[PDB]
């Protein structure tokens, strides 16, 4: 089992570097970064976490084919490949509605702009010139002056078409879920897809972007997760909501309390039990290991501790590097 | 006067943070970052930048309004703002027409759009909530999630609307052209602008953003920046051409001996010493002053030692610091 | 008044960075890094601070003239002087008996060592040739390779004698107390050693090493300054716990209570108000402004927070720049 | 054969990264530091090459136990392997004559103090309680209030009998040489060594530090090196210069030009050719790799390219690891 955690650069990035060297040391494979225009740069963020870490793997988690054009994309994480020593990994989805809409952006074919931005980069990276002319892409001639080595590609998906165009084109999926349930339908997806491009499916590093939060004591781990696990909840279409046993009527309920700010809702009782069982993983390292396992028996190759990663995130990291990383 | 440097990302970013630190101590008060989808993301090797010097201002000379969303630049050079304490400046232009064919790009109203771009762009760094409707940029409700601080936004520019749009709307604009009388026009033109605005136009910034090329031995100098010229020569508008009594005819002569490669020929005579004294700052350190003194009295307030800066970069950048800067 | 900051290598530097470059976005002129064995080295220490801040100034507090030869601590702190552009400043002291004796070191005529060192390591950063055949320190011939820029040289001083040679011959002094009481007496000597050099005394900046802790919370604030101060208060000599009316008895009861590790004993009343008033700057930002204020009229040029600096670095260090710096 | 390189910190720390991140793109496995108080700080310097790199070991080469206290060693030795994530490699030699002249030390019992040092070091860097009442170095309870890893130890030896304690008590031997003849009589030291202590002789790195230009042209790759191999005459005890047939009076007949700053002599005929062969590897690409594997089979397992590397470093680097590394 590889192990990722990720963070969101609504902190400095030198207070992010902190975090990063200490999961490397305590046996990470992999941080991810968050990208939205709202919060600081997705690489200068990575830059520094490359001059501050020596091993771990690094990269975007994710960013997206929309707000900057594919080779500026294959240009940038090429040049965190450089820095890093070939440690870059690119994340790529196709971006969240809600963002999108501030940006004044045209959410057009996300699954054919998502394929051809891929096809494009991965040719850039492998140094060729490309051309295309593509439903959605297009490039006459482009290339990259600079060798990338080698750098792998993982798509975020959630929903059942992305989901098989990942086990068609990428190198490993990120999926935002938690619960087995939710990764026995993924992983069949995924094989549908890597069927209808003739690859082993094994290939593919299935990986559970999930919301997660550790502690000794686990009421203070359920709590410092409930806020996170509402705006899951508040979030997921009907289909899965369903899936757990979850009234869809505690969505709009969960909505309207959030709309209203009103926190104390939430942690008073509207995020339930069921809730938290469902869209995170967290308690304590037995109660995180347990879920952990399921999912390995499912197939999830990768587990990343997706905020808030515990009550603390020093804390946390090193609880999860000996409790659960030491295995 | 204030002086700049130029520097390429087709270097690493660890190399150029050399040349970089060693403008600082010079005495330099800018250098500024090309940025190219081929060689290396401007941002990444600003924040390699940023961590390895303590005063000099940095910043992309210049980034666009197409190859990426106008709230990613702003978040983006925002970022540096915060790593480098301040020291980021924004240098913005409307993008060249052949690196954006390579990129599919339409290059759309670049007058309106590069306006509002920065209009929006003025507004995040702010921190104000941005919803704007123009004819080629717009956002509902977009918001950086962290402050800015100051940044200074300089526009690059060539042709007469731009240069009129730049002194009505930036606080430096970056010109690039070496000669006096290539300013005389320049600074009447951002003056309207200036006036079209209401604002004193002595509040921007004209900067020379020149060919430079120095050295102790004058023939190694012009040696040195004669393929640039060329370059120049090749995309300089008949109008420039005429202006400086150079032959519209040997533009093509030029072109065409880039076309096939032929360096040996503009080496050989087609870079005539009327090219060189038109389109770069070059020679010994008095001739540089003597050129430097001259765009000082028609109005430029800001020097910057564009490629090849001398024969090799370390000794330039001593010299320029010591035969020049040191007035 | 200047305000400065201390760090202690007992945390990664990767962590102290962050820490230094808050300090340096509310407003603080120095940090200042303790030098002991056992904790990281000071100079890899300020060379990662120096990559991570800007304008704020740094420098070991104190450093000594026994675990490194003089000539080292010369080219050390010229080295952090190029890497952060001028920012670095030497704090030099005795060093203390207890960590001298685990390293098998001969505290030898502490004075005369001081003031040779001190006189040799300006002279290297001053670019000279040093020959010297003191009592204590001899150089023949030896001479730095690069230039070192200007670089103050503050001592550490607790002893009548050291701080009449501060006066004497440094650009500033750490004095490790928190009391006007203390400082009357420190001015004068002070003073007494400006005068016998015949230099204006004014120009030494007289600097409050204090403990410092402080939060909204009062009660929070002296709790997070018990055990420190128990510690001062164990190491006092007679004549100073006489000058704040403490029981000199208190100090073995204390240092009994410490040797016990019955730390629950110092919480429990052993540290009494009395010692938490003559020994610390804490309480609420009024209360620390009131003494800060006592300590301006004496003579006092900069306080440095030292440790805790309050319950919580991240937030102590906000609360000065906000209730405190922006005065 | 593994392959490491020598910097020297007469040059700024930041220019010194980039040749080392170019090392490691070229597939070198060791960076080694120079270590004199004249040029910048073994440690600041290691530190920004530490951040600038990723996989590569990096160390002093070499330090020594006399300009700082062992405990003061083994904590920056340490805070480097920290910071690096275990890249750390400590080289301790006795240091030169000359220097120590300078910096008024006396020379006393090079190789009880070099035993003694290693000995409490590796405890330290082992998370022991030191204690030792050695002939030259003593600690009384001294320890490390952090962990370390594993840092491995080479011995800069020169005589018959630093070579021997190297092969009884380091990890690997950095020896200043670059004949096989001088490796013939080292192996056989260093396994004398080796058997005394009862090890297994092969386990040590038993490395060349040799005086290094490569270049196509063999020509201006011997002129490189002139300036170099001056030095290491002038500094050549005369068993060894003997050794290879060099008049013993060419000693003060350099070693007299060099204090008269006389540069031009050396490279016009005091430095003959027979000290050309006798002192350094050089010449093109295949003069440097028949030479290479004549120290291969010889029993030299680590190859380091010295001063100057070539004519010009970062084309000397890039030559080494395509022409030579690439075996
Ligand atoms: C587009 C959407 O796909 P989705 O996989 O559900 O996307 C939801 C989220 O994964 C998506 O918004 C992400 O980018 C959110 N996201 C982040 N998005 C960000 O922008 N930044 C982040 O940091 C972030 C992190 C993150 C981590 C992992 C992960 O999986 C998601 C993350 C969708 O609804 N697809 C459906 C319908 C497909 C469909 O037909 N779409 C187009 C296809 C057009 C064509 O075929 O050309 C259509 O309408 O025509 C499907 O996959 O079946
Ligand atoms: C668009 C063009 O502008 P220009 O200023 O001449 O363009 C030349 C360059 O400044 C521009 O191509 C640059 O972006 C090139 N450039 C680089 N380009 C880059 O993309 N990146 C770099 O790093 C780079 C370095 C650089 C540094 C400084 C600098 O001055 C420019 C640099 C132009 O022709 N403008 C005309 C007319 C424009 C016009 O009329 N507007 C629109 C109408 C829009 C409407 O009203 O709807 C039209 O032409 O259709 C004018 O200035 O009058
Ligand atoms: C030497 C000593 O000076 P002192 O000022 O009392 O020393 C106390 C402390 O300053 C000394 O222990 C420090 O180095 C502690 N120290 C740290 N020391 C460290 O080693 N590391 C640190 O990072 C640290 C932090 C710190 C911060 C501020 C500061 O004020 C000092 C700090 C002393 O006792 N001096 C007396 C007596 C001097 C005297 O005449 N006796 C000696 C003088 C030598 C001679 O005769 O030439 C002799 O005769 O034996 C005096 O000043 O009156
Ligand atoms: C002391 C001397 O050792 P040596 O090994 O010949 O030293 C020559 C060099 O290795 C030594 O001066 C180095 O520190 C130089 N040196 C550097 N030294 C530096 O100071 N800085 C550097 O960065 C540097 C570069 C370098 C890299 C590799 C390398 O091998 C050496 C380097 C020597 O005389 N050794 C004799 C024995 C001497 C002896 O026995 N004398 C004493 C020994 C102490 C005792 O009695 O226990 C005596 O018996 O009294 C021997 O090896 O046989
Ligand atoms: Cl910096
Ligand atoms: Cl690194």
């Amino acid at each position: 089992m590889k192990f990722g955690i990720e963070f969101v650069p609504s902190d400095p990035a030198l207070k992010i570097a902190y975090y990063a060297k200490l999961s490397e040391q305590q046996g990470f494979d992999h941080v991810w970064i968050t990208d939205h225009y709202n919060n600081r740069d997705v690489y200068s963020t990575l830059t520094v976490l490359a001059l501050n870490t020596n091993s771990i793997k690094i990269g975007p988690g994710v960013t997206n084919s929309y707000t900057r054009n594919p080779a500026i994309t294959a240009s940038s994480i090429a040049s965190i490949a450089e820095i890093s020593g070939g440690r870059a990994v690119l994340g790529l989805g196709p971006g969240d509605k809600a963002t999108f809409d501030a940006m004044g952006i045209a959410w057009k074919k996300p699954l054919a702009t998502t394929k051809e931005a891929i096809q494009a980069i991965r040719d850039f990276i492998s140094g060729k010139k490309v051309s295309m002319d593509g439903e959605m892409i297009k490039f006459a001639g482009a290339k990259l002056a600079f060798k990338a080595g080698n750098i792998p590609i993982y798509m975020g998906a959630q929903g059942p078409k992305m989901l098989e165009l990942a086990g068609e084109i990428a190198d490993g999926v990120l999926i935002n879920a938690s619960h087995p349930k939710d990764f026995e339908v993924a992983v069949e997806q995924i094989k549908k897809g890597a069927e209808k491009a003739g690859r082993d499916p094994s290939e593919v590093d299935v990986t559970a972007y999930a919301c997660f939060s550790i502690d000794k004591d686990p009421v203070k781990a359920v709590n410092a997760a409930k806020v996170v696990v509402a705006f899951i909840v508040a979030g997921s279409p009907d289909l899965v909501l369903e899936r757990h046993g979850i009234p869809v009527e505690a969505k709009s309920q969960i909505g309207a309390a959030i709309a209203k700010g009103d926190f104390g809702a939430l942690m008073g009782g509207l995020v339930t039990p069921q809730m938290i069982e469902a869209f995170s993983i967290c308690g304590t390292p037995d109660d995180c290991m347990k879920r952990i396992k399921d999912l390995e028996a499912i197939g999830v190759t990768q587990i990343v501790a997706g905020s808030p990663i515990g009550p603390a995130k020093e804390k946390a990291i090193k609880l999860i590097g000996k409790e659960i990383i030491a295995k």
